[PDB]
């Protein structure tokens, strides 16, 4: 199999590189992870909260990573650069709470113990993209508030607030909502809007959840109560529409075995989400990503990485 | 977009409309081909034979064509001003031979019968430019002999004979070679030459393919031997260089999806071929192309003619 | 009057928004058509042939279409969203015939020329959802053939071919039969069937009208005959049956008067078909309609686009 | 003139000239005595005005302006006979003051045609009196605006 | 263009460009394919080429040029269809020799338009070929020369 003899079968062209973030493009540099090195990240079911991981597989510029102490069937993976990974150390450095392996109390676990139980060798920090040294996204603070759609619901645009910052980046958080709606953008985010934008758009706003009063939600009076400002409104960017179209071909994980990288193609698009289809299966598996998602790719990214590339169907 | 602003903000001029052919930059002549019409015409990739083709779609001042009885992977846009088609019925009138639809046999084939099982119509006569109503190209008769440049290895120049004329274009064929190296062209093209001129100008000349001793290759007793005359020198015209200038903008198809015409750049120049980029995409994809080729046209082509301009990416 | 209260006194439930094709429930884009406006469509009579319309009315999200030179009595109803009208000029860029004005000739017709006559506005492209500037629908090519069932005589499935193909969507046309059977759709339809699937199924197919022969019918032959492929099996796609139940509330376009839609209720369901009935009205004027029909509506479509609702009587 | 229905809304519609700036459009009813069939002319001996800069204008032929812009003319059966109205000269109402709109006087019939009558207000000088149509919407029977709260003019 | 009769002499005349350069003048009659009614690039929508420092050169209106310049259009009715000429291509015929105009040489058609045909001198260059109209009064039928005296120049 090859790109080239397909795109000439298919009399089809694949979306230049140029169209891709730099970190989705990027094929050389190293993989420096390795088996069995220990390090911190967030669980990306719940991009709020921090645990022990373990290198359980590296693949190319992919790696697999396990969660000490629990079962397999979490394991999940991320790229060598992910910002969403960090070195052992970090979350007492940075502010951030650690979800210890299981059965240990967060009292209980410290890594300098933790390494001499296991003989075990952390990440070296060098490997990671994300330790919290750079730079704040500017003028998003730890605290403050504004109105977000919810991803997982995209016809709600809801009362959030800032709960971490890490680099360039915040996580967007539902006030009073499971974490697991918890999601991590940048100013330029097409999710996220100054607080009043509902208003002056002639959106229903979403309140908390058991929000005492839920009839007569009012912005002034709840950052009042919750002691509580609101993100200002220069700190809100436009990102550009992405440049995809329909029919350009790419290499994209599949959600279902995300082992797997596929021949891909751009189904719909909108401004900033592409639909992905899977050549030669099912458009029932076909699934909106945004643009900038850290698992889509140029063509001939897996060759350059090392990793396999499943052909179409 | 616009072309207008496109030349504002690139601070660029287009290649005017007099650098091109008459039949490259007509706009004013409508498509009346319509889906579903039958006609005759050659073969791209075997361009001394002539097929049964349907009109599979239309786009502005193009067509799709089919080959009757064959897959559809082989079908391949022309312009409605293809001097490469002709109406039903042409073979016979012309002298030339009807490959048939696959399963028939050449004898076989009847237009009339053909168009009574299928219910079909025949593109009407009118609409192609080539019937073979005009008078031949001045001193070009078939089975005449001259020499030319092997465009698919250009630095060989060959012994090589006139097979076919039509209207104002005639065949050129490599003596004891395949039909695959065949092109057609008219008596100025720069790729043609006089029997002698290799000797006159100091080149080598590559004889027939298995010619029986090959440096010893006479012209005046090849020539007594197969019942032909050269081609007489005063035939053979000057075709002036093109004046198309590096970085003179226009519009040309895409070679990788020829459903697809883009705004275009001139990379580079020789005497009769430039070079083409399409602005906005990698040089990787820059290519090589005949001045007069039907595939290039001047800004605004598209637009007059009703088929969809692919901007600058 | 109101939905809200209606489904109270009823203890009914409307159908629900998704059961519905998004074409069918989208309410937020606006109408752009303005009296007076000119364009092409096709004839709903003769649903191959295309036509010069002009807007007479418009209503909410719907607008009625005169036959420009005809009598008025042949004016019809469509939504601003159909696939079946094309902006001016579409027939020639396409490969599509025009018949012209009562009282003109296909080729005498001009669109300059017509519009400086009348000093009419042609109805503005970006109104249109079809302008075949999207790609077909895969593995459906004009002379292809395949079996469909005769809407008409729903107990016949029959010899048919594709002889049409308008960006997602295709004619079906009954071999050697009037275009008075044709129908429009795509891969999708329960309607088709790939060549083989009567023999395979058990059921009689009926042959072209005026075959030789015609219990001695062939395919693979009739194919060869013809020039033409099949429909390659892989292209006909399994439309799921539709999830309406039995007592749902919509609203549907009366048939006896089309300018008017009603408060209607769901009677009976098939595969692919529901039975509607008119609250108030006599189960005499029940009718079956197609699930995909654009004259059915979830409820509140015509509070939302401004058009009248009918309610119970 | 040659004209057309260019807008329909309810139970009126909007002539137009062919050819012509908006500015002359007026709305009317099938009942309005403006407007007639094609052939009206022709058949009553009048001349009929053709579009402006038409090509050959004395030349001008219907059937084939008709062809020629994809029309039909409205039927006759359409046009309906609007009674002339029987006001007479002396009677009295209530009318705007198209001096300043704002006022509405006493008035008086002075003149009559078919369906126009000419107004005289009260008091003033006849200088002032104009020409209206007796469907316009700013003449009113005695007593309008007391019954709707409008202050009316006494005569001067 | 717009234009103006300014000489007539027997059965033709002048057509001249307004404010142009007397250069451009050339002399016609009734039915010669360049010339055409007031008005008609308007109903051909092809643009009109307004006079030469015309003061608003925008907004030409012919209507308004015509009252200015105490002028009249040519009537309509005076203009007539010059029916195509019967010139094939091949025909051969005598032409002068615009290049040394003392010199007439054997010709033929090398292609064809409604009035138009383009001459080609046998035995020279396709450059030097040129568009002629088909009444101009330097083409002439084959043995012309020799009936009148003039020598003929053969094919090179």
């Amino acid at each position: 199999w090859s790109w080239e003899s397909y795109l000439e079968e298919q009399k089809a062209i694949t979306a230049p590189v140029s169209l891709f973030q730099d970190s989705q493009a990027v094929t050389h540099n190293k993989n420096g992870f390795k088996l069995g090195m220990k390090l911190e990240g967030i669980d990306p079911q719940h991009p709020s909260m921090y645990f022990i991981l373990t290198v359980a597989e590296v693949c190319g510029y992919r790696l697999r990573l396990h969660f000490d102490g629990y079962s397999e069937c979490h394991d999940f993976w991320v790229n060598a650069n992910s910002p969403d990974i960090h070195p052992a150390g970090w979350f007492e450095k940075t502010g951030h709470k650690l979800q210890p392996p299981k059965g240990y109390k967060e009292e209980e676990f410290s890594w300098s113990q933790y390494l001499r139980s296991t003989r075990a060798q952390a990440a070296p920090k060098h490997l990671f993209v994300s330790q919290s040294h750079s730079p704040p996204p500017l003028g998003f603070q730890v605290g403050m508030k504004l109105e977000a759609v919810d991803r997982m619901n995209p016809s709600l645009v809801c009362v959030a607030s800032v709960t971490d910052v890490v680099d360039s980046r915040f996580l967007v958080h539902f006030d009073n909502w499971d974490d697991t709606y918890d999601y991590w953008c940048d100013p330029s985010s097409p999710y996220i809007h100054p607080v009043g934008w509902c208003q002056k758009q002639g959106k229903p706003l979403t309140p908390p959840q058991d929000y005492p009063d839920p009839d007569n939600f009012c912005w002034e009076k709840y950052l009042e109560e919750t002691g509580a400002s609101a993100v200002p409104t220069w700190a809100f960017k436009v990102r550009p529409p992405h440049s995809f179209l329909v029919n350009m071909k790419l290499e994209a994980v599949d959600r279902r075995n995300p082992a797997l990288i596929r021949v891909a193609s751009v189904e719909d698009v909108e401004d900033h989400r592409i639909k992905i289809h899977f050549d030669g299966w099912s458009h029932g598996y076909d699934f909106w990503i945004d643009a900038d998602h850290p698992d889509i790719h140029p063509a001939g990214w897996c060759s350059k990485t090392g990793h396999p590339l499943q052909p179409p169907l």
